[PDB]
């Protein structure tokens, strides 16, 4: 397939690897579900790129469970911080509140809803990126810098550039 062929040659190898893995955890195989594939794999690459931009953010995407809810339960023990029901992005720990990031092919605002309608914590931030340089975010405080999140930004559009030159963007969009 030529969206596997994408994910290989355009992603960092260790963040094809951790979406591989995180995949084959749950029985799916990263060369039949290829979109699914590009999405971890792009979701990963935004949080890191969203915890370089500070050091101020933990990462918690990523982490195997056990280690991830480690640190999810340091941080609540040492900050005093709500523990999450779901398994958060990362922390902010200037901000001291964990943050929850959504990258989405349709409308940020669909996103954002859908999102805030499952974590319904109001104490985690919810920062959605689109692919179109749209972006929405909790109390409209993004939290980051200008220039940080025109790199993400940039680097969406990108991607979804990419998949469009190899004809493959229309299969990504219509499978959110
Ligand atoms: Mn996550
Ligand atoms: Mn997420």
């Amino acid at each position: 397939s030529a969206m596997e062929d994408f994910v290989r040659q355009c992603f960092n190898p260790m963040i094809v690897e951790l979406a591989e893995k995180a995949m084959k955890k749950y029985g799916e195989d990263p060369k039949i579900e290829t979109n699914k594939f590009a999405a971890i794999c792009t979701h990963l690459e935004v949080c890191f790129m969203y915890s370089d931009g500070g050091h101020r953010f933990e990462i918690i995407e990523g982490r195997d469970r056990i280690m991830a809810w480690t640190v999810v339960n340091s941080i609540c023990n040492t900050t005093g911080v709500e523990k999450p029901k779901f398994l958060p992005d990362l922390y902010d720990y200037k901000e001291n509140r964990f943050i929850e990031i959504g990258v989405t092919r349709r409308e940020v605002h669909i996103y954002y809803l859908e999102k805030a309608n499952k974590i319904k914590s109001e104490k985690t931030h919810i920062h959605i990126f689109s692919f179109t340089g749209e972006e929405m975010a909790t109390k409209a405080d993004y939290t980051l810098d200008e220039e940080s999140r025109a790199r993400i930004k940039t680097r969406l559009f990108t991607i979804r550039q990419e998949m469009a030159s190899r004809s493959l963007w229309d299969s990504f969009r219509q499978s959110e």
